[PDB]
C-alpha cells in the first residue's frame, strides 16, 4: 500500500454519493454567503472578546483556520437550521475542534471535576469553563431530550481528545478498542441531536425519528469523515491514530483491509440511511437528506481535505468512476466553492485588538 | 410466544464453557462478610428519610433491587475495599431503581443545563439523590475513571428515557439496537468502577484502564443479555431487549439474533483473555475476578430466576440440560447464600424506626 488506492477510492465515494441519492438542491451560492457570513460574523465577534481570548490557548492563525472550517461545515449541512442556529452551532464545534490543539494534560484539572460541578463553581479546565458557559446559546435551540445528547457527546468527545493525547492505537488484538475511540470524539449525537431545533421540530412527536436518526447518524457522520479525510491523512506521518490506523493496530490487518472494513462500513450505513427514514415524515428525511449532501459537499469543497487534488488527477481518465467522481465534484464546487472573502471577514485577530 | 428453552440451554453452554467459567476467587465466610458490610451501608442509606421520601419505589422493590445489587458488586468487583463495594452497591442501586421505571423526564429535564451550571439541585428526584450520593463512590477513584463513572451514568439516564417508549427500533435501523443497548448498559461505569486509586494509579495504567474499559463495556453487557435470556423474555418492561431489538431492527429470526449476540459475547471473551493475559497480573487479576463473579451472580441471583431452569431440564437429559446443570451446581457452591446470613434488617424496618 505504497501508492493511494485512487481506483477504490473513487469508487466508494461515487457509490456512496449515489446511495446517499447526492444531487442539486434548494440552497443557493446567494443563500450560502448569506449564512457563511452571518455564523462567522457571530463566531467571529465571540472569539474575538477578551476573556475568551484570554482562556482560549490557540495558535490566531490556526483559531482563524478552525472557526472558517466549522463555519463551513455546520452553514452545509445544517441547512435547514435557522441562522442563529447555525452561528451558535459554529461556536460550539469550534470550541470543540480548538480542543484538539492542546497537549496539555487534563488529569490536573479534570480533579475537581464533579465537585466543581455540582458546586456551581467554574470549572478548573478553561476549556470547559469556555464552553459550558456559552453552552445556553446553543441548549436553547433545542428541547431538553436533544439537549441532553448534545451534553453528553461533548461530555464524551472531552474524554476522547484526553484518550487521544497517549497517541494510542489500541493493543493488538483490542478489536473493540477502535470504534470505542472513534466513537468518544466523533461527536455523532451532538451532531445528531443539533439537526432537530425545537422552532422546527417537535421532540416529543418525533422521538422515535429523532433518536432512530441519532443513532444512525453517529455512525454515518463519521465513517463518512474518516474515509473523506483519508486521502489526506494518508502519507502523513503526524497523524497516527485515526480510525482505520487503529483497526490496523487493534485488529491486526493491512491498511487495505482495514480502509475495506470502513467502506463497507460506510456503504451499508448509507443504504439503511435512506431505507430507514424514506417513507418517514418528509421534514424529517429532508433535515437528513440535506445533511449528508451538505456534509459532502463540504468535504469535497474545503481544501483542508486535499480532495482537488484527487480531481485534477483522474480529471481526464474515461473511467466510470473517474468521470462520476469528477461531474459530482463540480456538481459540489458550483454551490460549494466559496472565496472567503465572501463571507469571512473581518478576521478573528483584527476584532479582538480592537 | 414459545421460550426457546432449547436454543437457551445450547448458547448459554457455549459461552459458560468457553470463558470457561470457574469461581474460586472469595471464601464463603469472606462472600458473606463483604454482602453483609455493603447491605448495611446501603440499607441505612436508603433507609433515611430524604432517601425515603424523593425515591419513589415499592419497598419490597427496593429491598429487592438493593439485595440483587449488593450481590453482583460483592461478587464482581471482589479486590475493591469494602466501602467501595457499598458506596458502588447504592450507586448501582440507584441504577437499577430506575432501570425498571416510568415516568416521563421531559417535564423535570427541561433546565438541566442550566440547574447544573448553576449548581441548583436538579428537578428531578433521581438525579437529585444520585448526584448528591456520587462524590461517595466518585472518591475511590481517580479523575480519568471518575470521569467515566459520571458520563456512563449520564448515558444511562437517557437510556431509560428511551426506554420509555418502547420501541425495538425502526426496520432496518441496524445501528439501534446496540446504540441503545450501550446507552442503558452502564458499561463505561462498570469499567472504570474496577480501578480504585488506593489500589491503582490511572496515569500509571491508563492505556490498560482504557483498554479495558472499552472491552469490558461489551462483554459485560452482552454476558447480561445472554443469561438473562429467560428473565427478560415474557417480561412486560424488559419487552425491548438486545436480541428482540435485533430481531425487530435487522429483520431476522430470534434464533439468528441469539446466535449473533453468542458470535460477539464469545468473540469478545476471547479477545477479552487475549489482550489481558500478558499484561499487568494485578489489573488481569481485577478483569478475572469481574468476569467470574459476574457470571457466578448471574447463574446464583433470584432476579435471573435460572433456577426455573435448572428444574425443568434436571429431568431432561439432553447435553445442554446436562452441560448447564454441571455449572449451575458447581457456581451455587460459594454463590449460594441465604439472604438471612446478610441482608437484614430490612431497609422498612431501617426506616420506620
Ligand atoms: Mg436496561
Ligand atoms: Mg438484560
Ligand atoms: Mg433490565
Amino acid at each position: 500500500m505504497e501508492n493511494f488506492p485512487t481506483e477504490y477510492f473513487l469508487n466508494t465515494t461515487v457509490r456512496l454519493l449515489e446511495y446517499i441519492r447526492y444531487r442539486d438542491s434548494n440552497y443557493t451560492r446567494e443563500e450560502r454567503i448569506e449564512n457563511l457570513h452571518y455564523a462567522y460574523n457571530k463566531a467571529a465577534h465571540h472569539f474575538a472578546q477578551p476573556r475568551q481570548q484570554q482562556l482560549l490557548k490557540v495558535d490566531p492563525k490556526r483559531l482563524q483556520a478552525s472557526l472558517q472550517t466549522i463555519v463551513g461545515m455546520v452553514v452545509y449541512s445544517w441547512a435547514k437550521v435557522s441562522k442563529e442556529c447555525m452561528a451558535d452551532l459554529s461556536i460550539h464545534y469550534t470550541y470543540t475542534l480548538v480542543l484538539d490543539d492542546s497537549k496539555d494534560d487534563p488529569y490536573p484539572t479534570m480533579v475537581n471535576y464533579f465537585d466543581d460541578l455540582q458546586a456551581g463553581r467554574e470549572q478548573a479546565h478553561p476549556w470547559w469553563a469556555l464552553v459550558n458557559e456559552h453552552f445556553p446559546n446553543v441548549l436553547r435551540h433545542f428541547g431538553p431530550f436533544c439537549s441532553l445528547n448534545l451534553i453528553r457527546s461533548t461530555l464524551d468527545f472531552f474524554e476522547g481528545c484526553w484518550i487521544e493525547q497517549y497517541n494510542f492505537g489500541g493493543f493488538p488484538g483490542s478489536h473493540d478498542y477502535p470504534q470505542f475511540l472513534r466513537r468518544m470524539n466523533g461527536l455523532g449525537h451532538c451532531v445528531g441531536a443539533s439537526l432537530w431545533p425545537k422552532e422546527q421540530f417537535n421532540e416529543r412527536s418525533l422521538f422515535l425519528e429523532i433518536t432512530s436518526a441519532i443513532a444512525q447518524m453517529e455512525n454515518w457522520m463519521v465513517w463518512v469523515n474518516d474515509l473523506m479525510s483519508f486521502y489526506k491523512e494518508f502519507d502523513d506521518e503526524r497523524d497516527q491514530i485515526s480510525l482505520v490506523k487503529n483497526y490496523v493496530v487493534s485488529d491486526e490487518i493491512s491498511l487495505h483491509e482495514a480502509l475495506e472494513k470502513l467502506t463497507q462500513d460506510t456503504l451499508h450505513s448509507s443504504k439503511q440511511m435512506v431505507a430507514v427514514f424514506s417513507d418517514k415524515d418528509p421534514q424529517v428525511m429532508d433535515t437528513i437528506e440535506c445533511f449528508m449532501h451538505g456534509y459532502v459537499t463540504w468535504h469535497l469543497c474545503d481544501r483542508r481535505y486535499r480532495l482537488s487534488e484527487i480531481y485534477e488527477k483522474v480529471k481526464e481518465e474515461k473511467t466510470e468512476d473517474a468521470q462520476k467522481f469528477c461531474k459530482f465534484y463540480e456538481q459540489a464546487a458550483n454551490v460549494g466553492a466559496v472565496s472567503p472573502s465572501e463571507w469571512a471577514y473581518p478576521p478573528v485577530a483584527q476584532l479582538a485588538n480592537v
